[PDB]
């Protein structure tokens, strides 16, 4: 056995990988493996890459996570305990593991989700 969790980011996270770089290794290895790219341009977003039918699709995930509190009412004191919010493409979730787990067995666009793509660029 070996590592392989959904909550562990160090398990389904590698780093920044361009389109050619991400695909170079994510060239549809297993029946269907997904990989998380380390976005850059974005001020604080995450890019998700999915492999299927020998392809590689990229999806940008938004993470509102508003640090500063903002009351919905015109007159009211700002709270302290506020949960984070994460949205991907045209769907919303609780966190990275929330969508990854809910889609770990369900289709996100035109395919399901399976174990993460090898951490290395070589099949061992």
């Amino acid at each position: 056995g070996a590592m392989g969790d959904s909550e562990e980011r160090s398990s389904w996270y590698w780093g920044r990988l361009s389109r050619q770089e991400a695909v170079a290794l994510l060239q549809g290895q297993r029946h269907g493996v997904f990989l998380v790219r380390d976005s850059s341009t974005s001020p604080g977003d995450y890019v998700l890459s999915v492999s299927e039918n020998s392809r590689v699709s990229h999806y940008i995930i938004n993470s509102s996570g508003p640090r500063p509190p903002v009351p919905p009412s015109p007159a009211q004191p700002p709270p302290g305990v506020s949960p984070s919010r994460l949205r991907i493409g045209d769907q919303e979730f609780d966190s990275l593991p929330a969508l990854l787990e809910f889609y770990k067995i369900h289709y996100l666009d035109t395919t399901t989700l399976i174990e993460p793509v090898s951490r290395s660029r070589q099949g061992r």
